[PDB]
């Protein structure tokens, strides 16, 4: 989700923008299955 639609269309930036909008995290990337924007 969040820009990232999976391995065919991953989006480090959209995930990043989502995760950096959440206090505590700084980044986000397609982790689980290549779909889920995991926030770090």
């Amino acid at each position: 989700g969040f820009g990232c639609n999976g391995p065919w269309n991953e989006d480090d930036l959209r995930c990043h923008n989502h995760c950096k909008s959440i206090k505590g995290y700084k980044g986000g990337y397609c982790a689980k299955g290549g779909f889920v924007c995991k926030c770090y």
